[PDB]
């Protein structure tokens, strides 16, 4: 008996701008999907759409004209043929083409209003069995090795329990075995950004001897013949993530065996039921998983910790706690660590009691609902 | 230098309604981009986004946003820009706009306005400009599905009567072989396309193998876009070209479906490739490969039509086109003259330095349910 869904537009400040090629982002933009029933029982969720199109083609304001005039309509008609099964959302969004995180918004808006009418926690319904979740942190490249190994020992000494260093060409080996050298036992990853080509097959071979848990898009966006070639000779698992966009490029990679590691972010995936599809592809394909991040206010942040409860998470998450962010959030108590580095899977049953309701009216810049039942 | 641009939010009766998916729809939405310099000299050009979602992840709605508050500003800051200081190349636009991803019909209304700017600028054919060769090019006429064997047979014989040079045949599972089957028997010599819309799955690959039997120039769209390796399978298992449209969105892709040998034709449409720079990239990779194109359409106003049958002289651009004339889409289009049949099934590439010269302002201003036009110098704009 879903009555309504009304979409909140949010800017929330950042803690820490981030830079951009022209100058910086200040603000996290975001949009609340809030969908209520009959009886006052509410889902919430977060489209992870970034500002600028930059990440993904899809962006807040694109996001947010495709909610209002197609994807909303279109789910309220769905609605109008006849209790509500999660899994079964994404049949009113049939016909759409790509804009998976505004389709994701609403199909998690399903999912967490169905725990919450239930009162199971959304972990459990989903099959999340783990009860924690460990944390990386990101360390830029820096031109000097000094400064790198200040920011691993800042990073060690804030709790963390990966570390993921971007490198490049001629700036790889170098900080790797230094970071290994002094701290022989700490879990590795390395993010490449698509810097390297298939001739430098070599220099990341010799990356094996540092046991990184992965190498993060060594090559250039679809160049999969070149990667698939370039990871049967190497021992480290490749990881990927822009590359993977939906789960057919995942069963490109898995024919191919491209890459054995996938950076996840279920509202790219298209929402939870797509992100159980991913895993299921990967699982069959020997592959496994982490829950990647978007700078998400504590809705998604909450959504995207308990994807990270799946069983084939078996990496650390990017999802740090919410001070990492904000000064102020979306939710009445900050996401935390509950151990260093660590971080509790969320055991709400769906996020509603979590909003701070006021925090949400004070960020808003636009509000639009509809009555689903019109 | 350029100095404004006015984006239009054009809404177009159509003649009757057009199939949409599961329904009809009466009326055409489309934008126009407009460019203006210090001199008056314009560009003009269409975004061909269509109003929903449902052949590509743009629409309407979201192709209007992303030019109003993204790709113009972005072009804007470009133009100040230093090396645009004396001459704007039409060929480098698209670093203005290197760092969006996707988009691409949004990214090509601004590129393509810019090489029309630039033809009327310097007085130029922009079919010259871009190494279009041919001056005239054949029109196909594609027909429904009907589960009347009589009034499909009676539809290709109206196609025929008219001139157009290629019939292209909606089928899907179950009414495929028998309505091709009858079409060839009738017609022995007319080329014949199919176009199954995503309607088979890999299960019917022994159908859509019966089909080599009637030499179709190509099957576009076997499958739906859910995996590349189904795909290279049943092209391989298929003496009939298989044909990409939606499924080829980049010149990357277009690399990897050559690689996978998952098609041997490539439905072209500028403004869903990035614009004219974009089609030239992957006409030379369809080249290399072995590969023939030809030009597809998207209801197009006048403006986008224009721009297509421009691109349809290019080289390889070997089959016919969909775009045909004018008046088989509306009462009343964007052009002071419509599009129309040089010869029956044949159009005369357009020779103009630009379009603006042959846009109706009249008709432009009747269809328009927005208008929004930005200082380019500044950045305000209004509506």
């Amino acid at each position: 008996s879903l009555q309504t869904c009304v979409l909140h537009r949010l800017s929330l400040p950042l803690k820490f701008p981030m830079r951009t090629a022209h100058g910086h982002i200040r603000e996290k933009q975001a949009i609340l999907v809030q969908l209520v029933d009959a009886d006052g029982i509410e889902g919430w969720s977060e489209c992870v759409a970034l500002a600028e199109p930059t990440y993904t083609e899809e962006c807040t304001d694109t996001a947010w004209v495709m909610l209002v005039h197609h994807l909303v309509p279109r789910f309220a008609r769905w609605l109008r043929a006849a209790d509500v099964d999660p899994r079964t959302v994404c049949e009113a969004l049939r016909d759409v083409r790509g804009n998976r995180m505004s389709v994701a918004a609403i199909e998690m808006a399903v999912w967490d209003w169905y725990a919450a009418r239930t009162g199971q926690p959304l972990v459990g319904l989903l099959g999340g069995g783990r009860d924690r979740v460990e944390v990386s942190a990101t360390l830029g490249m820096s031109e000097s090795l000094d400064v790198l190994i200040q920011s691993v020992d800042a990073a060690v000494e804030q709790g963390f329990r990966r570390v993921k260093l971007k490198i490049a060409p001629g700036r790889d080996r170098a900080a790797i075995k230094a970071v290994r050298l002094r701290y022989p036992d700490l879990a590795i990853a390395a993010d490449a950004n698509g810097s390297y080509r298939p001739e430098d097959a070599p220099v990341l071979r010799q990356l094996d001897a540092y046991d990184l848990q992965f190498i993060e898009q060594p090559l250039p966006e679809d160049d999969w013949f070149d990667l698939a070639k370039l990871q049967a000779s190497l021992r480290t698992p490749v990881c990927l993530d822009e590359s993977v966009r939906s789960v057919r490029e995942l069963k490109l990679t898995a024919r191919l065996g491209a890459a054995r590691v996938l950076n996840v972010k279920p509202g790219r995936l298209g929402g939870f039921g797509a992100t159980l599809r991913a895993l299921d592809v990967a699982g069959e394909a020997g592959m496994a998983a982490w829950v990647g991040g978007m700078y998400e206010t504590g809705v998604g942040r909450v959504h995207g910790l308990i994807a990270a409860a799946l069983p084939l998470m078996r990496y650390a998450t990017d999802l740090g706690p919410s001070d990492r962010y904000f000064e102020q959030d979306v939710l009445k108590e900050p996401i935390a660590f509950v151990e260093p580095g660590v971080i509790q899977v969320p055991q709400c049953a769906g996020v509603a009691d979590w909003v701070d309701r006021d925090a949400v009216r004070r960020f808003s810049t636009a509000t639009w609902s509809v009555d689903l039942r019109t």
